[PDB]
């Protein structure tokens, strides 16, 4: 079908994995358009896709703090066409730091209220994701057996 992905990442953790799900996605016959999330404006952002793809790393450490190219998105996540998508979140931590991948964590409850469909529990990396890369395999073959 057509899937989304946006992400958010600073030292590349992030985009691997991404990039990866994106490459499983293509090669499972898909139409993705993966983009960097610094180039998006929310404005209709999801509207035309079958399938969204949130994802998005966790700093701060004391608090739980956005990625910083992902915040504007996520204040603007209303005007994105949230209601009625399909959509599944991933991103990557530290099982160190209290909130592991809060991020993710937030993401979720906030397209889930805002009527989104979350298809799947997400991905929450710990580590190096290269350290993880066939769990993400499994995964985004996972979203795809959901819708
Ligand atoms: C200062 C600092 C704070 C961090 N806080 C968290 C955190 O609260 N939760 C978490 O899962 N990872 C935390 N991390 C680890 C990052 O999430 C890790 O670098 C991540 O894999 C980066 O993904 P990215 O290169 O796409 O931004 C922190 C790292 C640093 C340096």
């Amino acid at each position: 079908p057509k899937a989304l992905i946006v992400y958010g990442s600073t030292t590349g953790n992030t985009e691997y994995t991404a990039e990866t799900i994106a490459r499983q996605l293509a090669n499972a016959g898909y139409e993705v358009d993966s983009r960097d999330a610094a180039s998006v404006e929310a404005g209709g952002l999801f509207e035309g896709f079958d399938l969204v793809l949130l994802g998005c790393s966790t700093w701060g450490d004391d608090s739980i703090e956005l990625q910083d190219d992902f915040i504007p998105l996520f204040d603007s996540l209303e005007e994105t066409g949230a209601q009625g998508r399909k959509v599944a979140c991933f991103g990557c931590g530290d099982s160190s730091y209290e909130y592991f991948c809060g991020a993710v964590d937030a993401i979720e409850e906030k397209l889930k209220n805002l009527g989104a469909e979350i298809v799947q529990d997400g991905l929450r990396i710990d580590g190096d994701p290269r350290a993880a890369r066939d769990d993400i395999v499994g995964w985004a073959h996972d979203v795809r057996g959901a819708i």
